[PDB]
């Protein structure tokens, strides 16, 4: 019985990391075998280049950085397939959707070109989108000094996310991320339990193909 592949997406400060940590904790406490993954995975060679870029310690050509973000997902595919095959549900904090939405927010980047590198990745069984007004997301303290940490860019990224949500091949679920940490968590936990129990009857799919 394979594990489910659950992705959490949303703009910066939507609560993705907090909810991904709480979800794994709750699933494990309820007897599931579940583990947390995140993208970018900054521990690899590629992940280190990505981290320097995001921190503005380095500059990288836009197409190149887009391809490094996708390569950082592919390098984890053998691990993802192994874990899911062993029955381990994986909770992923950002995935290909963030990749497309952030690069697609830049000038002269078509959604189509941005999607291609991630075509064929393991297809999530559930994609949770943590919806929150950008204003309230900004009021979750203040902007940091990392790349993309500004309102106009966040708004273009959000528009790209909405284009991706038209894709009916994917099991998108909207989450009202404006509620408390515990209320949002319960919403996410119940959706995840349902996906683990019913979405896994079919083989792992391939993204965007
Ligand atoms: N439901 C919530 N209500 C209020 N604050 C929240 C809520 N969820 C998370 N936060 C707070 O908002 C901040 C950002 O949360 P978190 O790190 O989980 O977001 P994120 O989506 O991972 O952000 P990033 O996009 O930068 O990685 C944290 O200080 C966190 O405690
Ligand atoms: C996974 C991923 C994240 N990003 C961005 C979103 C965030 O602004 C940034 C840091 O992510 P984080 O908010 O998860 O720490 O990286 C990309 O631009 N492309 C990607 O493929
Ligand atoms: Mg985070
Ligand atoms: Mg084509």
């Amino acid at each position: 019985r394979r594990g489910a592949l659950i992705v959490l997406e949303g703009v910066d400060r939507a609560g993705k990391s907090t909810q991904s940590r709480k979800l794994v904790e709750a699933l494990c406490a309820a007897g599931h075998r579940a583990e947390l993954l995140r993208f970018p995975e900054r521990s690899t060679e590629i992940g280190k280049l990505l981290s320097s870029y995001l921190q503005k310690k380095s500059d990288v050509e836009d197409h190149s950085v887009h391809l490094l973000f996708s390569a950082n997902r592919w390098e984890q595919v053998p691990l993802i397939k192994e874990k899911l095959s062993q029955g381990v549900t994986l909770v992923v904090d950002r995935y290909a959707f963030s990749g497309v939405a952030f690069t697609g927010a830049k000038e002269n980047f078509s959604l189509d070109w941005c999607k291609q590198p991630d075509v064929g990745l393991p297809k999530p069984d559930l994609v949770l989108f943590l919806q929150l007004q950008l204003a309230d997301a900004a009021k979750r303290g203040a902007f940091g000094h990392e790349r993309y940490e500004n309102g106009a860019f966040q708004e273009r990224a959000l528009r790209c996310f909405h284009q991706l949500m038209k894709d009916t091949t994917l099991n998108w679920k909207m989450v009202d991320a404006s509620k408390s940490i515990e209320a949002v968590h319960e919403d996410i936990r119940v959706l995840s339990e349902d996906a683990i129990a019913t979405a896994t009857e079919k083989p792992l799919g391939e993204l965007w193909k």
